[PDB]
């Protein structure tokens, strides 16, 4: 027989092999044994159950197992192989509607998308919070921070400047097509999912937003758009190629999830958004701006980010991208 | 300004980039320096003019670049900004319609596809042939071979295999997940575009198909199918996943361009076709078959691929696979 699955074995294949990731969150959930031990916990979009196990694992009376997605069913299949099948419980369908037997003294999510909120899941877990959290009761995470920083991507300008390189290995003059090729790659609103290094920062990166994630007030702030203002001056001469946002999220001890291009890569990689077209910066070059953080009014799972920003003398621009 | 052109640039960028697919062109028209110079060419699907310069460098008298899609107006910059204007004429619009003002000596085209003829634009090689070439003119590149080999893909081995393996790197058992994953990623009907190298291939690769292209009759025997049977001995015990086709080109002198996995990788690479589940083979093992390609009912433009295969004692199967 034929299946077509292949897109979602794929997308658990690429986190569970993100060791970065799974690690991080294997730890996290241990650290917490003192409060998870002899507990009951609401794993949020428990996708392959992983996170369910970890959290039997480190001491969890009870685990109630919610996905929504056909992968469900994959999920207890993985609870009956380890042998916990009277203790986590797989629920299918959304966490909105699902009926649990009892309120949970924790809730663990992996929730985080592209850009931290593509997807817009975090307002699944905040309706569990609400729903069905004990008070008092634990977030893992417990919080997440938002950081931009200019950059000069330097495999974007590898592939502009490819063309004015064609001479030089095949004899044919090719220049011409760089304009064209700064017009496709460019030139165009979309927000560009890459994974960069510290090659590609071209000042120290600026932490925007915080996300105390039980806070009152945060689904609203959502809805509103998530960001702040920022400041920052150029290491050196360079083109700068437009902003690289990216996130960290933090386990209550603390342990750090992070996806900057300056720590070691993860599937989330980070999100780019350039410029028209290329802008040369020097050795403290100022640059300002703004970052918000939107869901898309087309396709609310979809993350819009609106950015402003000021690059020495030059005026002060904007423009308003969409998840790819 | 906005422009959505981004997948046109990067297509090029990738023939353009592929050295060895650029450079053999390069050199097998410079080796038919004795048959250009002096000459008219015509260059099917010129995309950015760079086989169209090529040629004028060879000698050519005069070259017809011909292309259909948004990209003619850069081959036009392109041929300006080498001073060829006087002598390499872009026309855009398909072979099958454009006007030349004679009939042309030579007609170079990069037409091939992935598993060589998706996309199906030889069609449009030999239209022009019939309509544009003289008698007794040269084709580029003149011929093309066709091959198969049983493969075991090491890369999906290893995300198959993964799944067993999670329990060694997270004290999580998800074994169970192998049934799943291979349903999902080999219980489909899809050509799937993969590179391999030497350490996937299986037995001995097969030459099932050997198109001279200006024979009488190809443009028939393209719409009944292309094909033939084929015979071989597996070198080892392994997991058979399927097959891998591929193709070279010659040009007359002669220069073979070869998208082999034994040869330098190109941005062809290999067309897999998976069997439903893998199965164990060993030393000695014989496989025999029959591989045809095959014109999609759908969308003619899509490539569609008729396995028949026999492993050992097991009974022929047959297994009908259409482009991803
Ligand atoms: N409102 C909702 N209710 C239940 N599941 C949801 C949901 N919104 C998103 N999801 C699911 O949440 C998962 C996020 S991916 C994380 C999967 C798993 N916890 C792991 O860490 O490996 C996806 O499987 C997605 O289908
Ligand atoms: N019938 C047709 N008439 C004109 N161009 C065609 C065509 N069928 C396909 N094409 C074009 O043929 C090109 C093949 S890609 C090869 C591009 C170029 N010769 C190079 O080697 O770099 C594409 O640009 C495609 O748009
Ligand atoms: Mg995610
Ligand atoms: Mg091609």
């Amino acid at each position: 027989l034929y299946y077509e699955c292949y897109s979602d074995v794929s997308v658990h294949e690429e986190m569970i092999a993100d060791q970065v990731r799974t690690e991080a969150y294997r730890l996290g959930i241990l650290k917490n044994w003192a409060a998870l031990r002899g507990k009951t916990v609401l794993d949020v979009g428990a996708g392959t159950g992983i996170l369910s196990i970890f959290c039997a694992q480190a001491g969890a009376r009870r685990v109630y197992a919610v996905e929504a997605s056909a992968i469900w069913q994959q999920a207890r299949e993985v609870v009956r192989l380890n042998g916990l099948e009277d203790r986590v419980h797989v629920l299918p369908g959304p966490v909105e509607t699902v009926e649990l037997p009892e309120r949970v003294d924790a809730i663990v999510s992996e929730w985080m998308g592209y850009g931290l909120l593509h997807e817009s899941m975090l307002s699944s877990v905040l309706h569990a919070r609400t729903k069905w959290l004990k008070e008092g009761g634990l977030l893992l995470p417990a919080s997440a921070e938002l950081f931009v920083a200019p950059i000069s991507d330097q495999m974007l300008e590898w592939r502009l400047g490819f063309w004015s390189q064609v001479k030089q290995h095949y004899g044919v003059d090719m220049s011409c097509m760089e304009s064209f090729a700064t017009r496709c790659l460019m030139g165009h609103s979309e927000i560009v999912v890459q994974d960069l290094s510290g090659e590609d920062v071209l000042a120290r990166p600026q932490r925007f937003a915080q996300l105390e994630l039980a806070r009152a007030g945060l689904e609203q702030e959502l809805e509103a758009g998530v960001g702040g203002r920022f400041r920052c001056s150029c290491y050196g001469s360079a083109p700068l190629h437009g902003f690289a946002v990216w996130f960290q999220v933090t386990f209550p001890g603390p342990l750090v999830l992070s996806t900057s291009p300056l720590h070691p890569a993860t599937h989330w990689k980070q999100a780019l958004l350039y410029l028209n077209e290329p802008v040369p910066v020097e050795q403290d070059t100022d640059i300002s701006g703004e970052i918000t953080l939107l869901p898309s009014p087309d396709n609310p799972r979809r993350l819009r980010i609106l950015l402003r920003y000021k690059v020495g003398d030059h005026e002060e621009k904007t423009k308003d991208f969409a998840m790819e």
